[PDB]
């Protein structure tokens, strides 16, 4: 909060104090955030406070009571072993970790308190390479936080209520919103690249209700997402000729308990789209679409190898100094025939019996992903890749997840960027013969994004949180926008209010207003990757070619919505885009 305190700011102070002491009723939620906490992998927060170390010392010995002010936290947790048993319950596994690192830890805590060294890492990179040998996050069990574990509610402690309730609209009725009365034994981890684990918890009417808690990111900015999508289905409902088609985003609740202590609900009965194509195969397709040179798993990397002559990342950036047009399509054809050609066929007539069916639930499917791949453009969300789009194998419908890069933070901030505006690819395509991607999942399309540029102000004002409190991720990354970038057309010294995020809403704003969808996508590439080695490239692929694509016989800015639509579409499906890109996105099936 940090109060200015010259007139009013002591009856704000106090009104806050009044606040903080009416709220929180005991010892209830504040160890259950607690006790939540106390049982990820201390790796991962132990590479965070190096991170954040290296970010603020190593670089300008300057800045005053910021680094005794966060070796606190690393004081306390992985500090001396009766902290945590003193602020919450201790655990079983910092009880292996502070037993072993107390060598370690001794010459930290009586010459790194203040160290003024900022020269050296790998005094401390050597021990959390060698860390990571005896580091099991498996504890088998529920034991590894022993207060959930031993729950075993007694008494009205002005009980919790499982978060994730009241959702708006209607006086609620608190009496019928279940409650927390225990956990289960088998706890499982997930498969990304720091695993945030799921649990088993229950109601008090023996429900199961699981959940993902990951421990390390500031989930704010999913947060301010998820109330997008929420007036993006008011708005849509609101419209008359989308309610008759009965358009509506399926959201889902996630919860910021603390700054790096959030939960996701889990849904269920759904399955992966990658998981649904790669079952729906045979078995006899399966290893062979694996394991083979020719398969364009393994083609794509000689084509690296032979293009350029680099075996690793960067190779895409000699791919735009490697091969020419005319080359990648044919080089690209290729590789799209070599998996079946239909996959979403053979898993709808696998389980729709009847064909009055069949049809109907194809109509859904595609409905539904046209809905969700026009409204992941407007506030421009990238990597779709194969494990973010999530079918639902009872109603066929695809829910979309895991929002990293929400606005344009795609192309910006990653090496080799990613310039389609959605995932579109050959059996989204495929699904809808002996017709193709123009009748179904293109006036979806037009409704849409009508009835987003009818009214353009309502999420835009929405967006107005991301300048009144900048989140974590929105500060770590403005940084590196501050000593590498662009936008000196704009001024500096007003920071973080009208320099960031004026802009993003100024791109939002543009892209709802009417703009070519090849201007933004390098606009927002000269203001990451200028005075990059192949921009011109860049610039070159992602504008047009005037003999082949609709995307550059149009104007920049004025631009109607069936027309922008269209070059949408031309800019999504192209084969000069989509075979120079990056390897996990497989843009191929």
């Amino acid at each position: 909060y940090s109060f200015k305190d010259t007139s009013t700011g002591h009856k704000n102070k106090e009104f806050v104090a009044r606040i903080k002491s009416k709220l929180d009723q005991g010892g209830v939620i504040q160890d259950f955030i607690n006790a939540l906490d106390q049982l990820s992998n201390p790796e991962l927060l132990f590479k965070d406070w190096s991170n954040d170390v290296r970010a603020e010392l190593a670089k300008t010995p300057v800045n005053k009571k910021n680094i005794e002010k966060m070796y606190e936290r690393m004081y306390a947790a992985l500090g001396d072993p009766k902290a945590p048993g003193l602020g919450a319950f201790r655990r079983k596994f910092i009880q292996t970790f502070g037993k072993e690192f107390d060598k370690h830890f001794g010459k930290g805590g009586s010459k790194l308190l203040r160290m003024k060294l900022s020269d050296f890492n790998d005094i401390t990179n050597m021990l959390l390479l060698k860390m990571n040998k005896d580091s099991k996050p498996p504890g088998n069990l529920k034991e590894c936080s022993p207060w959930m574990s031993d729950f075993k509610v007694e008494f009205l402690r002005n009980e919790l209520e499982i978060p994730g309730q009241y959702d708006g609209r209607g006086k609620p009725l608190p009496e019928y919103h279940v409650r927390i009365a225990g956990f289960d034994e088998r706890v499982t981890v997930m498969a990304s690249l720091r695993r945030p684990k799921r649990i088993i918890i229950r109601g008090h009417d023996e429900r199961e209700h699981p959940f993902l808690v990951k421990g390390g990111e500031d989930l704010r900015q999913d947060q301010r997402v998820e109330q997008l999508f929420q007036v993006m289905n008011g708005i849509l409902a609101q419209d008359s000729a989308c309610s008759q088609r009965a358009l509506q985003l399926r959201t889902y609740s996630v919860v910021p308990m603390t700054s790096r202590l959030g939960l996701i609900e889990w849904l269920e009965n759904t399955v992966t789209l990658k998981d649904l194509l790669l079952n729906t195969m045979s078995q006899e397709e399966k290893a062979a679409y694996l394991s083979d040179p020719r398969a364009p798993p393994c083609e794509y990397k000689d084509w690296l190898t032979k293009m350029s002559g680099k075996h690793d990342v960067g190779a895409y950036m000699l791919m735009y100094k490697g091969a020419n047009r005319t080359e990648t399509v044919t080089s690209f054809r290729k590789r799209e025939s070599k998996v079946p050609a239909d996959l979403l066929k053979r898993a709808f007539v696998r389980m729709s019996t009847s064909p009055e069916a069949f049809l109907a639930l194809r109509s859904h499917f595609a409905s539904s992903h046209a809905l969700i791949c026009i409204s992941h453009w407007i506030l421009g969300i990238g990597d779709r890749h194969l494990n973010n789009f999530m079918v639902a194998m009872e109603t066929g419908g695809v829910i979309g997840i895991d929002f990293g890069h929400a606005f344009g933070s795609a192309t910006q901030f990653l090496p080799v960027p990613e310039l389609m505006p959605f995932r579109l690819t050959r059996q989204f395509i495929n699904l809808m013969l002996p017709m193709k991607e123009t009748g179904l999942m293109y006036s979806i399309m037009v409704h849409a994004l009508r009835a987003f540029r009818s009214d353009p102000g309502l999420l835009t004002n929405t967006m107005d949180v991301f300048v009144k409190e900048p989140s974590f991720d929105w500060k770590n990354f403005e940084q590196k926008m501050l000593k590498k970038g662009g936008s000196w057309i704009q001024e500096i010294n007003v920071a973080e209010k009208n320099w960031y995020p004026r802009q993003k809403i100024c791109y939002a704003k543009r892209k709802l207003a009417g703009a070519n969808p090849a201007v933004i996508t390098c606009d927002e590439l000269l203001l990451g990757h200028e005075k990059a080695p192949a921009f011109r490239d860049y610039v070159a692929v992602a504008r047009g070619s005037k003999d082949h694509n609709i995307r550059a016989q149009e104007p920049e800015s004025g631009l109607s919505e069936e027309t922008q639509v269209k070059c949408l579409m031309d800019q999504a499906t192209d084969p000069n885009i989509l075979g120079r890109t990056w390897e996990g996105w497989e843009p191929w099936m």
